[PDB]
């Protein structure tokens, strides 16, 4: 019914530390997320499961800068060579009133290229991010060659990464890369709808001055939650992108009965935009038991979500983003896929 | 010669257990034994009278720092604990390139808005210690304004990295900038702030960047290589009326006193043409050959030379203690600066 792209190289990203609440804890973004979703895909016989193709850095550099990609390739080696004993974590950054100037030292490069210290880098992070982008691009290729939809089971996630900024467990913006691939292959207009609990600030920034890619995100109020410094309802674009970005914000305890009204608004905006392709940055951290979020979606609500998304009648690429209740992450994500397929 | 020292026991209220460094949470370099060791050496050398600081209130602090920032520093630990966080208060997210410089409601976002680094944990007593350290600087300033040639403000925590509303690099209130601004508010026409700490005094540079009445000079390791990385380059000379009233002098690894003192001489010449009415020296002894996080190679006697050269400027002078992390020698080095100033070279 629906094909899934999955890479075993996702396990190459397996850091031990995440800065949270002043402590170094287990990262929330652990490989069992992807393994559990894959297990549910197999158990439900959703459809064919495929490994990604290697597309190289070309399609990645359509969205990210060359300096940033190079930095991501050398960062761990430079970190170890500089004598640091922990995993690679930024300690200093460009505070307000300082210069956005790229320095030489690895600590300064880490700070320049990051928006948060919650995303440790270790050996294999480069390879895993590369594989995740290739997963998204393979889903896009499946859709471009005839499939109604495809599930890019990406890990690590991507929607927080700017053209040259990483953070929030993201390195390469898989959804933005897929959308730009659609554009490069002759799709006139693309819509990116972000249903993850957090604002897709990287995707918003990448296309902020463009009208050929419409960016919509539903998320918890950034006054309250990550990413804090983007995602407010007054961010509607700039330049040619004016009115081609839409942020829809919700407060704590929001259930599906209210969240789905924002989803309906997003769907109406997409219909007037009338895109040639749709990329859905899917996060299941909207779940009522997600340990770092405050929405109250149930598991069946994801079936409803998939159904409503299918009714858009578009070629659709799903890129896996967040979701951290590992017990139910497979049921929730595959529930979106099956609801899309009519279950 | 004699020099008076201001010291507050409330510095001990600054007692964090963690510092983010190299991907690990380590024991902080900026530990209370720094101040206790300097004080012990002050006593053993009988440098002069030791006094506790006066409480000047928030007035003189708010001449330099914004009201929102001072309030934030007062409430930060309480909000952090009330929000359920289990470690010390450390920023995790900040305004990355391409995001909005907008103050949010959540304590994490406020921590990021008001910080330039995650190396400076906030815990219980940090507010009280920072207030006391600012009061140490202001009391030294009062001693100088009322007749003393010079005074040693044994500040802890240090201050020269703090902007008007940004903390980091172990700093919360910019004690040196507060002392300079107190000088200005008391009728001193022009003030010079000379930063001999190993790191760039970026907060002091920022506070006075568009002003010509306060000349800011700093000697430091190349920010291309070391903290604070994103300010301190030699092309930062001021803005507006402050153009040519900030001077950064950068040095590479392994720099000894024979080369460092050439930059110091350049700074002294700049001060000479500036001809200020008062001088504040942000003193760090992390230029020492054994300092564990810096790469200059000054000896202990070099600080005697430094103090002597500083006295030859002939100005009313306030020393504010900044960095320096080899605790074995921190007292010898700092007090060596004071005694060299008083002629014990
Ligand atoms: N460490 C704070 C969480 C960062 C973003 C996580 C996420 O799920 N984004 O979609
Ligand atoms: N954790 C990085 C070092 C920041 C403190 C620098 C200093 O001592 N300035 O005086
Ligand atoms: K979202
Ligand atoms: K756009
Ligand atoms: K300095
Ligand atoms: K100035
Ligand atoms: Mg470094
Ligand atoms: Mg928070
Ligand atoms: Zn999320
Ligand atoms: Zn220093």
């Amino acid at each position: 019914s629906m094909k899934t792209v999955f890479s075993p190289l996702h396990s190459r990203r397996h850091v031990k530390t995440e800065l949270d609440g002043g402590l170094l804890i287990e990262p929330h973004e652990k490989p069992s997320r992807a393994e559990t979703i894959l297990a549910r895909v197999k158990d439900q016989a959703l459809g064919e499961i495929l490994e990604p193709e290697e597309f190289g850095l070309g399609p990645v550099k359509r969205v990210h800068t060359a300096d940033y990609v190079s930095f991501l390739e050398t960062c761990w080696d430079e970190w170890v060579a500089a004598g640091k004993r922990g995993e690679a974590i930024p300690t200093f950054w460009v505070g307000r009133g300082m210069r956005a100037r790229l320095p030489k030292d690895i600590d300064g490069r880490l700070g320049y290229y990051s928006l948060g210290a919650d995303t440790s880098i270790s050996d294999g992070t480069w390879e895993a991010a590369r594989a995740s982008a290739n997963v998204a691009l393979t889903a896009q290729k499946l859709v471009a060659e005839g499939e109604r939809a495809a599930f890019a089971l990406c890990r690590p996630p991507g929607h927080h990464a700017h053209a040259d900024v990483f953070g929030g467990y993201c390195f390469f913006n898989n959804a933005a890369i897929a959308a730009q691939a659609f554009r490069d292959q002759g799709y006139g207009k693309v819509a990116v709808l972000d249903v993850d609990f957090h604002h897709g600030n990287g995707t918003q920034a990448i296309f902020y001055d463009r009208s050929d890619v419409l960016t919509i995100s539903l998320h918890g109020d950034p006054d309250l939650v990550f990413p804090h410094f983007l995602g407010f309802e007054d961010e509607t674009g700039e330049g040619d992108g004016e009115a081609y970005n839409l942020n829809i914000v919700f407060p704590p305890d929001t259930p599906f009965s209210i969240w789905s009204q924002g989803l309906e608004k997003a769907c109406e905006r997409i219909r007037t935009f009338a895109p040639d392709a749709l990329v859905v940055a899917l996060g299941v951290d909207t779940f009522e038991e997600d340990p770092i979020s405050f929405f109250k979606l149930t598991s069946g609500d994801y079936l409803k979500l998939g159904k409503r998304l299918e009714q858009l009648g578009l070629p659709t690429v799903f890129t896996m983003e967040g979701g951290y209740d590992v017990d139910a992450i497979g049921v929730n994500a595959v529930n979106v896929m099956q609801g899309f397929e009519g279950k």
